């Protein structure tokens, strides 16, 4: 089973998921001086006022905050997109020290962590159907820059002791995903993939230019999670980031430039 260890990690995923070596894989490094403007791009609309969080779950690879996506309660529109994309869950990637852990990088700079807000196009009826299509998924990436402690983030981290091990979940109502956004929604966008197997090439990436904050102490809490289930030897979730992949024949575009 794939993971982030020496034998089963990113370098090896290509063996069981050869699309790892595909034409539109994520993440990438964003070489900012190679970014194009495009007047067709719009401001991002993150319509999250009605969001209804459900629960938090350790899936053996990260933890997800899942949302009720049965109707348009927390949706993503505009930016580079056409149509409505519903928020299904968010999750994070991090590393084993503060100097690394983001999946996307900006002129080779790694941040301590990265938030992924995963959305699917209503045209496809549900997440699994949408994940098979080039315009099916849209993921908003937000960097966590080590600095000040973040109170909104701490509400998530306060629940982590309840989901230490794979398979555990905890109820998690009333969490406003907009509370994990920077004040400015400037972004980069490119066509890419999910960053975990099966690495499907169905994602319009929207990476926000401005990070949100996290403290060094807060980063410790991520790394208390376990990849293993309860009763198995403790495999700490010290790092769960895929490194930057080659951009190949794609163009990153930026809004407002
Ligand atoms: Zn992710």
């Amino acid at each position: 089973h794939w993971g982030y260890g020496k034998h089963n990690g990113p370098e090896h995923w290509h063996k069981d998921f050869p699309i790892a070596d595909g034409e539109r894989q994520s993440p990438v490094d964003i070489d900012t001086k190679a970014v194009d403007q495009d007047p067709a791009l719009k401001p991002l609309a993150l319509v999250y006022g009605e969001a209804t969080s459900d629960r938090m779950v350790n899936n053996g690879h990260s933890f997800n905050v899942e949302y009720d996506d049965s109707e348009d309660k927390a949706v993503l529109k505009d930016g580079p997109l056409t149509g409505t994309y519903r928020l299904v869950q968010f999750h994070f990637h991090w590393g084993s020290s503060d100097d690394q852990g983001s999946e996307h990088t900006v002129d080779r700079k790694k941040y301590a962590a990265e938030l992924h807000l995963v959305h699917w196009n209503t045209k496809y009826g549900d997440f699994g159907t949408a994940a098979q299509q080039p315009d099916g998924l849209a993921v908003v990436g937000v960097f966590l820059k080590v600095g000040d402690a973040n109170p909104a983030l701490q509400k998530v981290l306060d629940a982590l002791d309840s989901i230490k091990t794979e398979g555990k979940s905890t109820d998690f109502p009333n969490f406003d995903p907009g509370s994990l956004l920077p004040n400015v929604l400037d972004y980069w966008t490119y066509p890419g993939s999910l960053t975990t197997p099966p690495l499907l090439e169905s994602v319009t990436w929207i990476v926000l230019k401005e990070p949100i904050s996290v403290s060094s102490q807060q980063m410790l809490k991520f790394r208390t999670l376990n990849f293993n289930a309860e009763g198995e030897p403790e495999l700490l979730m010290l790092a769960n980031w895929r490194p930057a992949q080659p951009l190949k024949d794609r163009q990153v575009r930026g809004f407002p430039k």
